[PDB]
C-alpha cells in the first residue's frame, strides 16, 4: 500500500536567528530512504537533504535532517531571509514515490531543465509535454515528472531510467506515456484522456541514484508547464 508522509505543521512563524524544526512521519518503514525538498516564494525547487541526514551541493550546516523508522525532521538554525520557503520530506523507498503536503517557514511581522508544452483542455484531451536538458549527460540520468496541484500538493506521475525502463503512480497508469530521447536531450510525457484532477503545474526533474537498485533523490527541478483540463 502506499506509504503516506504526513507533515503536521503546516506553516511555522519565526523570527531571524531562530531554529526551527519541520516533522516528516512515514505511515511505514522507509529505511532512511527520506529526501528534504525546499521551494522558494518564486516556486523554485532544489534539492536539501538526501538520504535523511546528507547536505545536498551548497546547502550549510545550518540544515540538519534527522530521523529513523517512521519518524523524520529537519531542523534549520540561525533562520535567514533566504530560508523563507516551504519545506516537503518524500520518502524514496518504495513507489509511488510520496510527498508530504509541506511546511511553510514565515516571519513575524550548468544544469538547466525547460518544460514547455502545457495549456487548457477539456476532459478527455490531450496535451504533449516535453522537458529541455542540458548541462548533463543525459542518457546517464533517471528523470522524472512531478506535479504541484492547486493546493500546492507534490505528486510524483512517472520516471524513465536513462535505458528507457517506465514507472508511473497508479492514478495516471494508462493515461499518460513518459519516453526520452537521448539525442536530443529531451524528456517527454504524452498525455491523453486527461481528467480534471489532473490540472497542475508540471515539473520535470533529474533522478540521481543514491543507493541500488532504485533509491533516488531529485538533485535538479525545472521550473514547470502548467496543464489546466476545465469541462
Ligand atoms: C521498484 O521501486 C522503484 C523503481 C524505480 C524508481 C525510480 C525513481 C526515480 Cl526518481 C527515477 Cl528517476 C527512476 Cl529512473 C526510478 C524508484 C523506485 Cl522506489
Ligand atoms: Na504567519
Amino acid at each position: 500500500m502506499d506509504i503516506q508522509m504526513t507533515q503536521t505543521a503546516s506553516s511555522l512563524s519565526a523570527s531571524l536567528g531562530d531554529r526551527v524544526t519541520i516533522s516528516c512521519r512515514a505511515s511505514q518503514y522507509i529505511n532512511n530512504y527520506l529526501n528534504w525538498y525546499q521551494q522558494k516564494p518564486d516556486g523554485t525547487v532544489t534539492l536539501l537533504i538526501y538520504y535523511t541526514s546528507i547536505l545536498h551541493s551548497g546547502v550549510p550546516s545550518r540544515f540538519i535532517g534527522s530521523g529513523s523508522g517512521t519518524d523524520y525532521s529537519l531542523t534549520i538554525s540561525n533562520l535567514d531571509q533566504e530560508d523563507i520557503a516551504t519545506y516537503f520530506c518524500q520518502q524514496g523507498y518504495t513507489l509511488p514515490l510520496t510527498f508530504g503536503a509541506g511546511t511553510k517557514l514565515e516571519l513575524k511581522r550548468e544544469v538547466k531543465l525547460v518544460e514547455s508544452g502545457g495549456g487548457l483542455v477539456k476532459p478527455g484531451g490531450s496535451l504533449k509535454l516535453s522537458c529541455a536538458a542540458s548541462g548533463f549527460t543525459f542518457s546517464t540520468y533517471g528523470m522524472s515528472w512531478v506535479r504541484q496541484t492547486p493546493e500546492k500538493r507534490l505528486e510524483w506521475v512517472a520516471s524513465i531510467s536513462g535505458g528507457g525502463d517506465t514507472y508511473y503512480t497508479d492514478i495516471v497508469k494508462g493515461r499518460v506515456t513518459i519516453s526520452r530521447d537521448n539525442d536530443r536531450n529531451i524528456l517527454y510525457l504524452q498525455m491523453s484522456s486527461l481528467r480534471s484532477e489532473d490540472t497542475a503545474m508540471y515539473h520535470c526533474t533529474r533522478g540521481a541514484l543514491v543507493r541500488l537498485p532504485h533509491y533516488y533523490s531529485m538533485d535538479y527541478w525545472g521550473q514547470g508547464t502548467s496543464v489546466t483540463v476545465s469541462s
